[PDB]
């Protein structure tokens, strides 16, 4: 069977800014995106997740997370100033202007609850809501609430199945649901 390469696969298949921005994360983060391709297609991913997760309702998100660090630090500085929202440890992907909250998105080849269970333990915030997806159509969110309808988070969930779909039809698929940390 024929094993295509990670990093073909992640800049065809995603959007070059979003490859960009995924790059400048690997860069300040000290990693090689040559070296860790499964970790460059992650970032692709829970970058894509969470404009989708702001495009499902447009003015209503702040985007945070799209950013770099210190861009992103001055809008949370800035919402938190207006607001009046607890400043984060974290930087966190989106705000919720409707809910009045800041919401961080995981995408995960493992299972959702012990991955949700990890989230919240490794950002300690009692205000920061949690949305966890996986590639399988599994998902979980704090106090049950999903914030999005069943239509929007179903066109992230196929989002993500022909992500899966196409990494599985170059091979790619095992060593990258195995290589989660
Ligand atoms: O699993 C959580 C997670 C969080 C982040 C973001 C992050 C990285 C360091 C500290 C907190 C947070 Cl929220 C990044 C990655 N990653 O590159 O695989 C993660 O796997
Ligand atoms: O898996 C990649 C990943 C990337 C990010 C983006 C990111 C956010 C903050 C610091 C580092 C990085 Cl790579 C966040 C999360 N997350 O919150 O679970 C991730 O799982
Ligand atoms: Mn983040």
């Amino acid at each position: 069977g024929p094993l295509g390469s990670m990093e073909d696969f992640v800049r065809q298949c995603f959007n070059p800014m979003i490859v960009e921005l995924a790059e400048k994360t690997m860069k300040e983060y000290g990693e090689d995106l040559k070296i860790e391709t499964n970790k460059f297609a992650a970032i692709c991913t829970h970058l894509e997740v969470c404009f989708m997760y702001s495009d499902a309702s447009k003015h209503r998100f702040e985007i945070i997370e799209g950013r770099d660090r210190t861009m992103a630090w001055t809008v949370v500085n800035s919402i938190c100033n207006t607001t009046g929202a607890e400043k984060p440890k974290f930087l966190p992907d989106l705000y919720d202007y409707k809910e009045n909250r800041f919401i961080e998105i995981g995408v995960t080849r493992r299972e959702v609850h012990i991955y949700y269970l990890e989230k919240a333990n490794k950002i300690k915030s009692e205000k920061t809501h949690i949305h966890i997806f996986s590639f399988t159509g599994e998902e979980m969110a704090t106090k049950a609430d999903y914030t999005l309808d069943e239509e929007s988070r179903a066109r992230i969930k196929t989002r993500l199945f022909t992500i899966r779909q196409e990494m599985a039809s170059r091979g790619l698929w095992d060593s990258f649901r195995q290589s989660e940390r």
